[PDB]
C-alpha cells in the first residue's frame, strides 16, 4: 500500500485528496491513510477519522486537543496516536510508515510543514503556494541535502506540466533541481489560465470595476495575480527561465497547461476542471492507477480557445514576472502587498488599478536581503518581510 | 552519432527526413546518412548522394544502374557501394554500420524491406501502411524472435500517440508487443482526423456527391478520395491496434479539422495527454530517429494564441461507412485488412472517374470482404509476400466484378 499523510485534510485540497483516495480504494486497496492534520476543525477531522481510521491524528490548536482525544473514543476498534501542534506535525513527518505527505495547508504553516517533510526525506505532494513563492531557493537547498525527498506539484497547471514530461528523464533529476529543464529537454511552458471574470472588460471599464463584479481567491483570479504566482512557482519547480514561461488564456479549462520541448513538439494534459486527477498523480507518480472518473468527451466539449492576456489590463502579471526576475524575497513582498491590496479592493476602498499600483510601489521600495541559511531563521526572516510588506502597502494606502 | 538509412529517399517522407537531418546537423552533427535507396529516381538520388555522401546507394530498378554509376563518377573522391534490387536492399539491412532505417517506400516493397530490417535487428522508423495492414501478425512474430529490432511509427497520428507515452514505460516493452497497452496504462486512444472534404455534408448531399467535389476542396487524387471516405483513417485504426496493442473497443476516431492536436491517449486514471504542432512531418520523423531522446531544432514554435480555436466532433459511421468496414476487417483479422485495402484501391478509382456513387464505394468493399475466404498464413517472409500479392490481386479483380454488377 501507498502510505499517505494529509496535511490540511478538511480544506479544499485535503477533501479532494480523500475523495480520490476513497474512489481508488473501492477499485483496489492502493492507499493507507496513515495521518490527518488540521488547525481547528475538530468535528470535521473527527468525521474523517471515523471513515479513514488513520494511525495518527494531529491538531495544531492545543485548545481543541483534549476535545479531540475523547471524541475519538466514540469510534470503535480505533486507538490512534493523537498529537498536537508543531511537535506533532514533526512526529508525523518522522514516521517510517509514511511515504507521501499531501500539503494542503494555506499560509506559512504550509511552508513550515513542507520543510520538515523534506528534512525527513518524504515525497511531498505540494499545493501550498507560499512554500515556493517565499522559500523556493531554500527548498532547493533542502532537496539538495535530502536526496530521497521530492516535491511533486499538485496545482492543476503544474501537475499538467509535470504529467507532460517523460518520467525516464524526470527520474534522473527531480523538481526544483538545477538543470531540470535541460535534463527534460524543455524549451518553454504554456501556463494555461481560465482568465477570470474580467477578460472581456475594456481599460475604461476596468478603471471603474468593483469587488461585486468579480473571496480572497476570486479577486486573485480577477487580477490574474494567481497566475503571476504560478509563473514564479513554474520557474522554481521546473528550472525554466521567466522569458520561457508564457501565460495563455484558455477559458474552457480543458487543457491544463502545455510543454514545448527543444524539438518544438508540444505535449499537453487535458481533463475536465477537477482537482482529483492532479492530486492522485502526485500520489501515484511515477505510475498511474485505475479511477472511476467520467472520461473526457472531446467531441462533446466541441471548442477549445486560446488568447494572450493583455498586460495593460492585467498588470499584476507584469509585476509577478518583475518580482520573479528580481529574485530574493521580492516574490514574498509581491504576495504580501497583494494580500493587503486584495482586501482594500474587496472593501471598496481602492479601485482595480490601485491594486497593481500599491503592489508596484512596495516592490520598488524593497532592497534584497542576505538569505538565512537555516529553517528557523528563514521562517522568522520571511514573516518579518511579509509583515513589513503588509505594513508598507497599508502605509501607501493611508497616504 | 545516429547512423541512418533512408529507404525511399526521393519521396515525401524521404525528403522530409533528409531535410530535418540536414537542419539538425547544422546545430550539432548528430546524424550520419549511411545508405539511400530508391526505385528509379537516379537524378534526384545523385543530388542527394552529392550532399550526404552515403556509404551505400541502392536502386531497385537494376536497369538504371549504369546511369547512376556514371553520374556518381562526377563526385570527387567519392566511391560508394552501389547496389541493385532486393539483393541490395538486404545487403544494406545487414550492414552493421546502420542502426536506424526510415522506411518511406510506398506499397509492398515497403513491407518486404521492413521484414528484412527487423530480421537484421534494426530500429525501423515506419511510414509504410501496407506493412502493418497486410502483415501485422507476422511482424509481431518477427519482433519476438529479433529482440533488438523495433518499429517506431512515423505517421503523424501514430507518432503523436507514441510521444504521449511515458518512456519509462515504453522502455519496459516495445511497439507491437502483447501487453504494450497494459504496461503503458493506456485506456483509450483518440485517433485524430482532418475529417476529409466531405465532413460537413448532409446525408442527402452524400448520396449525391461526385469526385469533383472532393478534388475541388482547397484544403486537400487517390489520397484525396481516401481522405473523403475516411478510409485512410480506417487503415490507421488497424495500424493503431497493432502498434499499441489497443483493442478495437478502445480506439475512437475524432474529427479535428485544424490539424494541430495530432492525437491523444486517455490513461487508466482518465487523464488525457495529447501532442500538438503544425501539420509538419518533420517532428514525427525526427522523433523516430532520436527516441527515447529529443534534440534541438529550429522549427517554427507553435503559436497557440494565433491558432486561437481548436475543434472536435464525432464522425457519423452512417456518413462514413468505410470506417465501420475497417473495424470489422481488423476485428476479423487474417488477411481481411489486405482485402479491405485492395478492394478500396479499385472502388476509389471507380469513384474518381465518376463510375459509381459515393455510397457504392463501401458497398463494393463490403462485398469483396464477404466473398473472401480466410487463408492459411505463411510461416516465412518469402511465402507470405507471394501470398499477400496474390490476395491483393484477387481482391482488386473481385472489386472490378462487383462494379460491373
Ligand atoms: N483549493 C485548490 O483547488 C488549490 C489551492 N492551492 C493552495 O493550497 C493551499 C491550501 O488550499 P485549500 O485547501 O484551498 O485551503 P483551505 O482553506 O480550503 O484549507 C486549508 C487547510 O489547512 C489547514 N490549516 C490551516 N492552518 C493550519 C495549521 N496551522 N496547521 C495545520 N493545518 C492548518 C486547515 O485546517 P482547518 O479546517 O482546521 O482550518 C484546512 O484543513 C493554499 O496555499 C492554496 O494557495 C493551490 C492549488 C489549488
Ligand atoms: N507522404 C506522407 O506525408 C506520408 C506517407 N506515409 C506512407 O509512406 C509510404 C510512402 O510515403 P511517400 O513518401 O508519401 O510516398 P512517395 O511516392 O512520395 O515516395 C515513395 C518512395 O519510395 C520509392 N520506391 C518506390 N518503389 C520502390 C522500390 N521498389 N524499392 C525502393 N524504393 C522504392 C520511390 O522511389 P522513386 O523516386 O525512384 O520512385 C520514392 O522514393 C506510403 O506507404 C504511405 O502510406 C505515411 C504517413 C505520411
Ligand atoms: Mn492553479
Ligand atoms: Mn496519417
Amino acid at each position: 500500500p501507498i502510505n499517505v499523510a494529509i496535511f490540511g485534510s478538511t480544506g479544499s485540497i485535503g477533501t479532494n485528496a480523500l475523495n480520490i483516495i476513497r474512489e481508488c480504494n473501492k477499485i483496489e486497496n492502493v492507499f493507507n491513510v496513515k495521518a490527518l492534520y488540521v488547525n481547528k476543525s475538530v468535528n470535521e477531522l473527527y468525521e474523517q477519522a471515523r471513515e479513514f481510521l488513520p494511525e495518527y491524528l494531529c491538531i495544531h490548536d492545543k485548545s481543541v486537543y483534549e476535545e479531540l482525544k475523547e471524541l475519538v473514543k466514540n469510534i470503535k476498534d480505533y486507538k490512534p496516536i493523537i498529537l498536537c501542534g508543531d511537535e506533532g506535525m514533526k512526529e508525523i513527518c518522522s514516521s517510517n510508515s509514511i511515504d507521501k505527505i499531501v500539503i494542503g495547508i494555506d499560509s506559512f504553516q504550509g511552508l513550515y510543514s513542507t520543510m520538515y517533510a523534506i528534512m525527513n526525506n518524504k515525497i511531498v505532494a505540494l499545493a501550498n503556494k507560499e512554500s515556493i513563492v517565499s522559500a523556493g531557493f531554500f527548498l532547493k537547498k533542502l532537496l539538495n541535502i535530502h536526496k530521497n525527498a521530492k516535491i511533486i506539484p499538485v496545482d492543476s497547471e503544474h501537475s499538467a506540466i509535470f504529467q507532460c514530461l517523460d518520467n525516464n528523464k524526470v527520474l534522473k533529476t527531480k523538481c526544483l533541481q538545477d538543470n531540470f529543464s535541460k535534463i527534460n529537454n524543455i524549451n518553454k511552458i504554456f501556463l494555461c489560465s481560465s482568465g477570470g471574470p474580467f477578460q472581456n472588460l475594456t481599460m475604461d471599464e476596468l478603471k471603474n470595476v468593483t469587488s461585486e463584479n468579480a473571496k480572497k481567491i476570486t479577486i486573485d483570479s480577477a487580477t490574474m495575480m494567481n497566475k503571476g504566482l504560478e509563473v514564479i512557482e513554474t520557474h522554481f519547480l521546473f528550472d525554466v527561465d521567466y522569458n520561457d514561461i508564457e501565460v495563455i488564456v484558455h477559458k474552457e479549462c480543458i487543457i491544463h497547461s502545455c510543454v514545448e520541448f527543444i524539438d518544438k513538439s508540444v505535449i499537453s494534459q487535458m481533463y475536465y476542471p477537477d482537482m482529483q486527477i492532479p492530486i492522485l498523480y502526485s500520489l501515484t507518480w511515477p505510475d498511474r492507477i485505475k479511477t472511476n472518473l467520467k472520461p473526457l468527451d472531446l467531441a462533446q466539449v466541441s471548442t477549445l480557445t486560446f488568447h494572450k492576456p493583455s498586460l495593460e489590463h492585467f498588470p499584476c502579471i507584469k509585476l509577478a514576472y518583475q518580482a520573479g526576475i528580481k529574485g530574493n524575497f521580492y516574490p514574498t513582498v509581491l504576495n504580501a502587498s497583494n494580500e493587503i491590496a486584495n482586501n482594500l479592493f474587496l472593501n471598496n476602498k481602492i479601485k482595480y488599478f490601485d491594486i497593481s499600483s500599491i503592489i508596484s510601489q512596495v516592490l520598488e521600495s524593497f532592497n534584497s536581503q542576505k538569505v538565512s541559511e537555516n529553517s528557523e531563521d528563514l521562517m522568522k526572516q520571511i514573516l518579518q518581510i511579509h509583515s513589513w510588506a503588509k505594513d508598507k502597502a497599508t502605509d501607501i494606502y493611508n497616504k
